[PDB]
């Protein structure tokens, strides 16, 4: 909504002066409502429009505000205790609910309220942060991480130990995006708003950040920030002029 | 073999079986096999005449357990889960723990159907179904022992190490880490690769079926297997025109 | 305290949870509570130099000897270990007073100090560790045994900071103030990352890792000079037939 957006926006500018104590009823109710929409996948931080990914800045503002209006609470672990201000997405789920939503949650996988998980999805022990969106039939392997506002497409395989970087600030920047049917090999990391295009295959040990050189062995071209669809990517190195040493890089070995 | 026949029969008809229609006998057979796997009486792969052999039927049993069981809500304390594979230590008492001989550091988790041997230390980590972890082994923080994987005695699995599970293909052998091997932090060993006894793998080594393993000594290239006593480190091999280089594992010394 | 510990250490083999003497148990318990609260620390900076207090390492090792394994109730599961949970008895007020955050399911062992303004995302902090003010620990990161983490340090996701109990001589892994460690990187075996350094992703630093200074052609071992900007690389073999991993300092801030 609009008044919803207005409320979020005005409050955001006053963020520094807001406390769980002083917050006004309208702000509060506004933020809470937006979080619920993110959680149910009604709204989403980034989306694909006319072949392009666009970010809803105000949605980023709502998530940030949520950190200001909520106070840290003691959370009862069993053998231990926690202390945080973001609630667990499944704290109140029941058998009926789980059945309806159609995904699996293997202990001790944990998800923050404010993240959406689609049907046919399997969460092995892992972590899903607030504002993330995980689409249908995706498999999240052991010890993987889906950071804030991250967008995970359909039929994605995030192998074990895989990290998907979160992106809140700057507000302008798109989150990290993994398109449909992508395969991400174990121990790989995709962060900082890098976009991995549809049907791509990333092998093990591949680290992709905004500064990673993506060498196209075919063209001899270097790309940054994005992995073209159908790419087959592996780790490698690029030599120095004198060849006395070489530096890490990702290589597109083949295009499907 | 009754047990085995029952498993094999059911498998052929997996498609038509459900947690509802499955018959008394099949259910019992499967539960029974899972229990044997859980206690180490049976194992997915074993050494025979010096070579690793895989028992497909055991894989079938595991796969069948997924089909006859239903997802259930599991109460975490702060959260809730929903899965069909029970926890191995849910009914354990002190007596049992004491008898079994290993340590489980919170929040380490193990799925029922996996064998943990005495003198083993599990730091926070995950051990999946059908795995076998032998004596005096150390599993560090955030490591993973995948399905059906075989870990020998006195093995050290450093932090963040992943050992790839292999259910299917049925015929594929699981990932095996032989006795007395050392695996460095952040290494990954997957797809049925076999790491021979007494090997030392350093940090950041990724071994899968297509990983070239370069013997700097002889200049050969091995695949799917690390010969006993090898010291392996991460490296790269150059392109024909030297404009770039690709990832590889290098054998720098054989102890 | 120190004298008792050293004395007890010498007789370590004669000590078990079954017969540990009164004085020895008391002292070890006291020392662990001191580490836990930051009153003592394994390694400290004195006159520009990091010094290791072996007697503290000795105290930790004894704690393991004098204590028995106990069943620990998990909700859906059970555990069996001999080191207690730091936060098991915490209450709101304590958490409030201490001023740090613990995101489920991050876990901390008793004997580890966590300072004010710290944020622990799901991670693990082993015994004897020291985590200074305003540090951020990301998801699936590990702060190993006796490790010293400075103020305003950012430990990225999946980062492992290696523990160092034994050898007793060895100083623990040290991460100075204002350091940034990139995702999936690993610093172990007592390597010292000096203040203000930036480590990119997938960098593995051990005592044997060659830390190549592209500018000077110098190679460091076990230490990252202050203000370094480090990335992964490789050094070619004499012939040029293959190359081997290394860390490269590409610039100094």
């Amino acid at each position: 909504m609009q008044q919803l957006q207005n409320v979020i926006e005005s409050a955001f500018e006053r963020r520094a002066d807001i406390t769980p104590a002083n917050v006004d009823t309208v702000t509060r109710e506004a933020v809470n409502q937006v979080i619920g929409l993110l959680d149910s996948g009604a709204l989403r931080v980034a989306e694909k429009i006319d072949g392009q990914w666009v970010t809803h800045q105000w949605l980023k503002k709502a998530v940030l505000l949520s950190f200001r209006i909520n106070d840290n609470k003691v959370m009862d672990g069993a053998e231990t205790r926690y202390y945080d201000k973001v609630p667990m997405k499944f704290a109140d789920y029941d058998e009926a609910r789980f059945q309806k939503e159609g995904f699996r949650v293997v202990p001790p996988a944990t998800v923050r309220q404010g993240a959406f998980i689609a049907r046919n999805t399997v969460l092995m022990p892992s972590y899903v942060n607030i504002g993330a969106y995980v689409d249908e039939g995706t498999m999240v392997d052991t010890w993987a991480t889906v950071g804030s506002c991250a967008q995970i497409g359909k039929n994605v395989h995030l192998s074990g130990g895989v990290g998907i970087g979160g992106v809140l600030e700057p507000l302008q920047a798109n989150p990290t995006i993994i398109e449909d049917n992508c395969f991400i090999g174990a121990r790989s990391e995709v962060v900082e708003g890098v976009i991995v295009e549809e049907g791509s295959v990333i092998s093990m040990g591949v680290y992709l950040g905004q500064s990673t050189r993506i060498y196209d062995r075919e063209t001899g071209e270097i790309h940054y920030g994005r992995v073209p669809a159908g790419s087959v990517v592996v780790s490698g190195n690029l030599p120095s002029k004198d060849g006395s040493y070489s530096l890490y890089c990702a290589v597109i070995v083949k295009k499907v």
